[PDB]
């Protein structure tokens, strides 16, 4: 009961198979069977669709596989077997797939891969992945034997509990490697085999309280790894430290990411200035996302992370508590271009000091998004400090009402507004600005004359109004959706002569035919420049579906 398209793809999908169907074709190019209960598969199941370049055999519950059950898919690139019941691997089963790109194992209880190398066979393999979270446990010299370069190879051992040195060292090149570990026991080693083809190393859910750091004895690799992730990683002062000496033979990378990582600290850690590093190579750009510091006054002096950021172009803090971002730190920050700290308790006060007199000297984008700023003059006059900015995010702020004269920097040409509940907008909003965002607030009209205005985000507010076209002589981007607007005065839009992209839906339009007609019109003869649909209110019917007579 399977249906295919006149394109040779068959849907299988949910249909309560309890075994392949029969009579398949080699008509058919990929065949979804995935969530049945196909418990077996024979010699002959799939003997005939010599054709098929797709397999998704995915959390179906087969346990049973003839190693020769896959003789006949030469022309196989995609096979997908994850969450089933295998609790062993055939090496017979990939024996025959020579055209196989994306390989995944994943979520079978197997305890291994088998005592025999499962793809040397597999010369065009780009995807692989494998394991699982309760038995996957030993990793082997012999596993990847014949896999020379992977655009991604994962690997879930949460319950590893022995890896083979060199087993990773056959592969030349990995693009990109996921390692599910929950402890660092054998990372060390893992790191050995993997600095000579791993470009991007993440590692999710791994403790790496007990991490120890020792001289890697591989000859010179100049490791082509650009980025190293953590996910939801326990780490510690002391292991944290164990982690940077590890840079020295990563000499590449550029850039780093902590996502929802804890890093438990104590005071009885405290080494001299010989075993903490303060050397972080070319690493440019910070990602951390929901750090938990569980007791954060016992760190001793943080002086210890000022000499490891004079480099980094670019750092995202968010979502992590920040309430302060000590002056002398933020001066130690002589190249950042960029820095983030969305979703934290920032005020004002406390912003004052850590944008202080020579705080980030090259700082060109702020975003200070969800924090607890009141006050956007106050805001701004703090920010003077900061001479090269050219872009502010501070939306999702709750200010109070803006002056009729602000001071802001000089260089400034991007604001973000939006979310923060202002109902006017008046004059402290500078004349110098490209880009204006103030999309979902409580507005009613919009009178600010910007000369050089190339884009306003206004959607998501109460305009009864379009804003005069004047107003933006030379606008490339407009997006007023969700608002009140009802009509538009004719040939307003002809008048917006840079007028590249406008948002225009969710707005209850008139389309009786006197009005209606120049905006139906102008959709017509500008389809290209509307993004979305714009409806009517009442049938829902398209505006530009409207024509009048
Ligand atoms: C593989 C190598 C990767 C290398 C990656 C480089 C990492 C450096 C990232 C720069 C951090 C920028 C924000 C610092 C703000 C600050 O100083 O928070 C301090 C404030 C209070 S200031 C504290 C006083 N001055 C002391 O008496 O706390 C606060 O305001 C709130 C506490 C915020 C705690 C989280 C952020 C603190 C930085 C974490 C650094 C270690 C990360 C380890 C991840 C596993
Ligand atoms: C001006 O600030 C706006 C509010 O901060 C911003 O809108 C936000 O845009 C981001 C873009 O990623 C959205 O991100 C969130 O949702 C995505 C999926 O949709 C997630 O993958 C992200 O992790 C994140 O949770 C926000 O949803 C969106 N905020 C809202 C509520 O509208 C604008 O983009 C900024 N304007 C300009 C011109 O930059
Ligand atoms: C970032 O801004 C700083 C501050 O304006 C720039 O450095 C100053 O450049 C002037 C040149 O007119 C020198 O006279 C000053 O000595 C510098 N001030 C400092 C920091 O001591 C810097 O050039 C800007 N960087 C960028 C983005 O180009
Ligand atoms: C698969 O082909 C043969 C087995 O018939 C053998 O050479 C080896 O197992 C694989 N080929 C390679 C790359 O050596």
């Amino acid at each position: 009961s399977l249906s295919c398209d006149a394109s040779g793809v068959c849907d299988g999908r949910s249909r309560s198979f309890t075994s392949i169907p029969s009579g398949l074709t080699a008509a058919m190019k990929s065949l979804d069977l995935s969530f049945n209960k196909i418990t077996y598969i024979g010699h002959g199941d799939l003997r005939a669709c010599a054709n098929l370049q797709v397999l998704i055999l995915k959390s179906s519950r087969i346990n049973t596989i003839e190693g020769d059950a896959f003789y006949s898919l030469g022309s196989l690139e995609h096979l997908d077997l994850s969450d089933n019941h295998l609790s062993s691997l055939s090496s017979s089963w990939f024996g025959p797939l020579s055209s196989l790109k994306y390989l995944n194992l994943m979520g079978n209880p197997y305890q291994t891969l088998g005592v025999t190398s499962l793809f040397p066979n597999l010369t065009n393999l780009q995807t692989l992945r494998i394991g699982n979270v309760e038995t996957f446990s030993e990793i082997r010299r012999i596993d990847f034997a014949g896999l020379t370069s992977l655009n991604e190879l994962e690997i879930k051992a949460l319950s590893l509990r022995n890896y083979q040195s060199q087993s990773l060292k056959s592969i030349r090149d990995i693009h990109h490697l996921t390692l599910h570990l929950s402890e660092s026991a054998f990372l060390l080693e893992i790191f050995a085999d993997i600095l000579s083809s791993v470009r991007y190393l993440e590692l999710r859910d791994t403790n790496l309280a007990r991490f120890q750091f020792s001289p890697l004895p591989v000859d010179e690799v100049s490791s082509p790894m650009k980025k190293l992730a953590f996910r939801g990683s326990v780490l510690t002062d002391e292991s944290f430290n164990e982690l940077l000496k590890l840079l020295r033979y990563i000499l590449e990378l550029s850039e780093v990411e902590f996502d929802d990582c804890t890093l438990n600290g104590l005071g009885d850690f405290n080494p001299s200035e010989s075993d903490v590093v303060s050397e972080l190579g070319k690493v440019e750009t910070v990602t951390i996302r929901r750090l938990h510091i569980p007791q954060f006054y016992l760190f001793y002096d943080l002086s210890t992370v000022y000499s490891l950021l004079e480099k980094v172009k670019r750092i995202t803090v968010e979502n992590s508590k920040v309430f302060l971002v000590p002056c002398s730190f933020s001066q130690h920050l002589k190249s950042l271009e960029f820095l983030d700290l969305s979703e934290n308790l920032m005020v004002e006060e406390y912003l004052k000091n850590s944008a202080c007199k020579g705080a980030w000297p090259s700082l060109q984008t702020l975003v200070l998004s969800q924090n607890h700023l009141r006050s956007m003059q106050k805001t701004g006059e703090i920010l003077l400090t900061l001479k090269n900015l050219t872009s502010l995010d501070i939306s999702r702020n709750t200010f109070h009402p803006m002056p009729d004269s602000c001071q802001w920097p000089e260089k400034m040409r991007f604001l973000n507004l939006s979310s923060t509940g202002i109902r006017v907008v008046k004059t402290c909003i500078p004349q110098t600005l490209e880009v204006l965002d103030v999309s979902n607030n409580n507005l009613d009209s919009f009178s600010l004359f910007l000369p050089r205005l190339q884009e306003l985000y206004i959607s998501r507010n109460k305009l009864k109004t379009l804003p005069d076209a004047s107003l933006f002589p030379v606008l490339l981007v407009m997006k007023i959706s969700r608002n009140q607007l009802k009509s538009v005065p004719d040939g307003i839009f002809d008048r917006l002569t840079s007028l590249q992209k406008i948002w225009l839906h969710t707005n209850p339009w008139d389309c009786s035919c006197p009005r209606i007609d120049y905006l139906s019109r102008w959709l017509n003869k500008n389809s290209q420049k509307e993004q979305g649909s714009a409806k009517c209110s009442g049938s829902g019917k398209p505006v530009r579906s409207i024509i009048c007579p």
